[PDB]
């Protein structure tokens, strides 16, 4: 029996006509690139108060470790669907230490954009269409993926002068790193700090930039370890709301609803397209 892929992980969600997604402090646990179909749509990033119009020959890029303020809208007479594909950490490792040369510019990038628009070349739409076509690829060797994303992430960058892959050094992985590894505990922000060894500043400073409160933080991240628990395979929403560390199903889906704008069994339904029972 062939194997679940290793180094991305492909998700396709129905927008139906002229619908919106919004999401409202939504944390990104890995790298993430998504794109439409066909037709048109409208995105709207509320943490730089900028609309795009995106069609098929656009992908949007998601940095790990942001807090997502947008919302999408169907621009269309017709269905559309949606692909989120997500670049897993195993991957991601290898894409740090795989261009050739030490590229000289770099250094005078900044990390202020999180959300970044690429328009694709053809180059770029096949290969793109082709991962997500099946589960396997097989005509697509990990190596070939590795230099083609490690290109198409230095083009990008080098659009907009930002830095998209981070080093793992990142104050804010680090964080999410520790938080993940225990996410039932009830953190303390002074906890975090401590086992850190760096003091309530630099990392004060991770908030800020995000715009978030501690506990707005802790919220985001265990709404994001739910979502991956759903897409383990996981449906039972007492299981989801308790393992992703929140205290009860009612304020699991409240925060749910909050920061996705859906029921969590309305996820359900858009993941996995089977009604409960
Ligand atoms: C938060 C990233 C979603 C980007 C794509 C938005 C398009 C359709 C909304 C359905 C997706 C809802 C969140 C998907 C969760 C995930 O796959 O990580």
């Amino acid at each position: 029996m062939r194997e679940n892929n290793t180094s991305f992980l492909v998700n396709v969600y129905d927008l139906k006509k002229f619908d919106t997604y919004a999401f409202n402090k939504v944390f990104i646990d890995d790298y993430k690139i998504f794109w439409i179909n066909k037709g048109s749509a409208k995105l709207v990033d509320k943490n730089c108060l900028v609309s795009y119009t995106i069609t098929a020959s656009s992908v949007v890029l998601l940095k790990k470790n942001s807090i997502q303020r947008f919302s999408l809208m169907s621009l269309s007479d017709e269905s559309i669907s949606v692909c989120v594909l997500t670049i897993k950490n195993k991957f991601v490792n290898s894409l740090r230490h795989y261009l050739q040369g030490d590229l000289m510019i770099r250094n005078l990038y900044n990390e202020k954009k999180d959300l970044l628009l690429w328009n694709c070349e053809l180059n770029d739409i096949s290969v793109l269409g082709e991962i997500v076509s099946t589960y396997d690829q097989t005509q697509y060797s990990e190596d070939f993926l590795k230099i083609f994303f490690s290109g198409f992430f230095s083009k990008v960058e080098k659009k907009y002068n930002s830095i998209f892959i981070t080093d793992d050094l990142d104050a804010m992985e680090k964080i999410s790193c520790l938080v993940k590894s225990d996410i039932t505990r009830n953190w303390r922000w002074a906890d975090i700090c401590g086992e850190l060894r760096t003091n309530r500043m630099i990392l004060k400073k991770e908030l800020e930039s995000r715009g978030v409160k501690f506990r707005e933080l802790i919220n985001s991240i265990r709404i994001s370890y739910s979502i991956s628990l759903m897409k383990t395979g996981e449906f039972k929403i007492k299981q989801i709301a308790y393992q992703s560390g929140f205290a009860s199903v009612s304020y699991f889906s409240t925060v749910f609803k909050s920061t996705m704008n859906v029921a969590p069994s309305e996820y359900l339904f858009m993941l996995t397209g089977v009604a409960e029972e």
